[PDB]
């Protein structure tokens, strides 16, 4: 595999920062909490970095390059990213060949800077039928994952809510908020190892009261 999962001890100011980021970021989601389930918090359990070796050379490689085409800025944002393939991602990266075409941007790898966006994915698209124990999309007891991820965005193309890959001369497409689409800022890239998974966040959504 080539992966270690370093455990951050909460009293690391690493740790806090990523706890303040996936804490800060919360929004109330216009569907009432039916994707991701109602909450104003979370319980964070764990921090781990991922270090892998061949996956961070990946990720920097294309990162040179991204640069390259784009005025010497890679555009490197930290994003949230939600999905069931948590495990597959820190083992072997992002793969966009795994990509669900059901996406309001088309088949990419998409990441948020709400953490409570990505939350809605971690259970599949619109927070499938919940987590499996209880078939419940806002399980309070059943422990969540999101990663909180290196990502590169490059020249970013901006749209509102039928895509294979970036438009030509960009690198990424930014999601913008519409009246009749998207309520939150989304990213999606269309090649893997423009993402590195530098973070995994074990987490539950905190019942509120
Ligand atoms: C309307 C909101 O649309 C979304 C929101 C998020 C995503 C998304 N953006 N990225 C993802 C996942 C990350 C991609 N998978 C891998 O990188 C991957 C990597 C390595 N092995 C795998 C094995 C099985 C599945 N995936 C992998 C798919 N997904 C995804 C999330 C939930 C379910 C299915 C896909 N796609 C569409
Ligand atoms: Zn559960």
């Amino acid at each position: 595999s080539g992966t270690i999962l370093i455990d951050l001890s909460p009293d690391d100011k690493e740790f806090q920062s990523v706890e303040e980021e996936m804490q800060s970021t919360v929004r109330e989601h216009r569907d009432g909490g039916h994707a991701g389930g109602i909450f104003n918090r979370y319980n964070i359990l764990k921090i781990q970095k991922v270090c892998n070796k061949k996956l961070w050379e990946r990720y920097t490689h294309r990162r040179k390059e991204v640069s390259e085409e784009n005025h010497n800025h890679a555009n490197e944002r930290m994003l949230f990213h939600g999905s069931p393939f948590v495990n597959a991602i820190i083992h072997k990266g992002f793969d966009e060949r795994h990509a669900y075409i059901g996406g309001m941007f088309g088949a990419g790898i998409y990441f948020a800077e709400n953490s409570s966006k990505s939350n809605q994915y971690v259970y599949g698209i619109g927070g499938g039928t919940g987590c499996p124990v209880h078939k419940d999309r806002s399980c309070y007891i059943c422990h969540r994952q999101l990663l909180f991820c290196r990502v590169t965005l490059g020249k970013s193309f901006l749209q509102f809510s039928k895509m294979a890959h970036s438009p030509p001369g960009h690198h990424s497409v930014t999601g913008r908020p519409s009246v009749n689409g998207l309520a939150l800022a989304e990213y999606v890239i269309y090649r893997g190892e423009q993402a590195y998974p530098e973070y995994l966040i074990t987490y539950q959504i905190m019942r509120p009261e």
